[PDB]
């Protein structure tokens, strides 16, 4: 009942790409569902470079829709190890069937020890807010649900790499991909999907707080990040490990339990859940963030340490209610 799914591939490079379709005749794109940023990104044929030219880049000159900016604008943004610079244009997009017509959207032209050299990168669908936008001023995701006025403010995401079921939905949840309640957390700035944070245990350990912290639920990061300050007295109590996948459960099985405490929701992260198998080794997946940007003083909530065990919720809020963010137990299979 106005609820679709968009199923996301689980990539070797640790991106899970969804589908969009560009222009008309629609070009097929798989890019990235990110909740850390809001601009709509499309590798084009502009792009003359080798980690472009290895993806299916989008022709704006074969769509009849493409409508370039009247006045030439560039967009430089960065992108963890790289940066990502291009023009700006209105598009036709689809999404699971659902149409969304005169979005702006950036289209990559130059992407330059290179991360775009390591994935199979072909943009981005930004769903934070929209004081995070830089191309344009309507996000991807208020313009779908203006011109499709059927759908709930709502999406959602089921991480489960391991049987390929990873799901995007739009516009509501699914019981088959949580088990118990959904347990709602508001959102302090619409800017990122950011929650207050009361403390962090790593079991008995107290990590965090000294001042009042929030959380970010960044789906386009796969590890768990803490400030600098903070990452440094979690991997003096969690080490790294030597780890094969015949092993990898008993060498895990007494590490500490990870507590996450939102006003008096706990909620626990386990050592199969927040570690990973890297090179025969066990190591957390988490990181800080070295270079300077808006997210230093946050603790990121990713996709690998995070979503796997927690379906979570993003509710855009209406009017003078404020958005929030559900996070419930996901279901297996
Ligand atoms: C898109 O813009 C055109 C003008 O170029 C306008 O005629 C049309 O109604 C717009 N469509 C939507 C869905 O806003």
């Amino acid at each position: 009942e106005n609820v679709f799914l968009i199923p996301l591939k689980h990539l070797r490079d640790s991106q899970f790409v969804g589908t969009l379709l560009v222009g008309v005749p629609p070009q097929e794109i798989h890019p990235i569902f990110d909740t850390g940023s809001t601009n709509l990104w499309v590798v084009t044929t502009d792009c003359e470079e080798e980690s472009c030219k290895k993806v299916k880049r989008y022709n704006p000159y074969k769509s009849k829709t493409f409508r370039r900016s009247f006045i030439g604008k560039n967009l430089h943004i960065v992108f963890g190890s790289g940066s990502i610079s291009g023009s700006i244009g209105k598009e036709t997009f689809v999404l699971g069937d659902h149409t969304v017509r005169n979005q702006t959207f950036g289209l990559v032209e130059s992407e330059s020890d290179n991360i775009f050299d390591y994935i199979d990168f072909e943009g981005i669908v930004g769903l934070g807010f929209p004081e995070m936008l830089s191309a344009g001023k309507v996000s991807f995701f208020d313009n779908l649900l203006s011109q499709n006025k059927n759908l709930s403010p709502q999406f959602s995401f089921y991480i489960s790499p391991e049987d390929n079921t990873s799901t995007f939905l739009v516009g509501g949840v699914s019981k088959s991909f949580y088990e118990g309640s959904i347990y709602m957390l508001p959102v302090v700035k619409e800017y990122y999907w950011e929650v207050e944070l009361d403390g962090i245990y790593v079991g008995e350990k107290k990590i965090c707080c000294e001042e009042k912290s929030y959380a970010i639920f960044d789906t386009g990061t796969s590890y768990n990040t803490m400030p600098s300050a903070q990452m440094k007295g979690f991997f003096d109590v969690v080490p790294s490990a030597p780890c094969t996948e015949e092993n990898y459960q008993e060498v895990l099985k007494n590490y500490p339990v990870i507590k996450y405490l939102f006003g008096d929701l706990v909620i626990e992260l386990l050592p199969e859940e927040y570690m990973i198998l890297n090179e025969e080794s066990c190591i957390p997946a988490y990181m800080q963030i070295d270079v300077p940007s808006e997210k230093n003083h946050a603790y990121l909530l990713g996709s690998i340490a995070f979503m796997r065990h927690y379906y979570t919720v993003f509710v855009r809020g209406a009017g003078g209610q404020p958005s929030m963010v559900g996070v419930a137990k996901a279901r297996a299979a």
